């Protein structure tokens, strides 16, 4: 058998900040650095955008109880792997490539309790291992319109 090193999401981007827009097509490389051999069920990836907010209330022996709530904006899967596929030693790099919504979307943004973002999942199955995921962020900033009704 052998193992996964490292497990990162390379972003090609339109200049050099992974800053998009709608319509606009977001693309780049899954990388994939393994020593020996690996077996792989599947090599997903998951593109999602939401408006997101944290909140904690004290109880009572007391203890603090988390909450989260989240608005989704975008949503998009894709298989890049399978659905076993075996692997050697060395980088291995699988492209991926979506679109965002000719619709307008929600702006990035970091308040303190709320916050827009948007972010690209990438997810490895393997036989008799725990599914590992790596969530990259990237920004999404709607290109002016001067055909904006009121």
């Amino acid at each position: 058998l052998g193992k996964v090193k490292s497990l990162t999401i390379s972003f090609d981007c339109l200049n050099n900040v992974p800053v998009y827009s709608s319509g606009d097509t977001v693309s780049g490389r899954v990388n994939l650095e393994v020593t020996g051999e690996i077996r792989v069920k599947s090599l997903k990836i998951h593109a999602r955008g939401h408006a997101k907010v944290r909140w904690t209330e004290s109880r009572n022996t007391a203890y603090t109880q988390n909450y989260t709530e989240e608005v989704e904006y975008f949503n998009h899967k894709d298989i890049l792997i399978g659905h076993f596929h075996t692997i050697h030693s060395g980088r291995h790099e699988y492209a991926f490539s979506f679109e965002l919504p000719q619709t307008p979307l929600a702006t990035s943004f970091e308040g303190r309790h709320g916050s827009v973002r948007y972010w690209v999942k990438a997810e490895l199955h393997r036989p008799w291992l725990l599914p590992v995921k790596l969530k990259k962020e990237f920004t999404v900033f709607e290109h002016i319109d001067i055909n904006t009704p009121s």
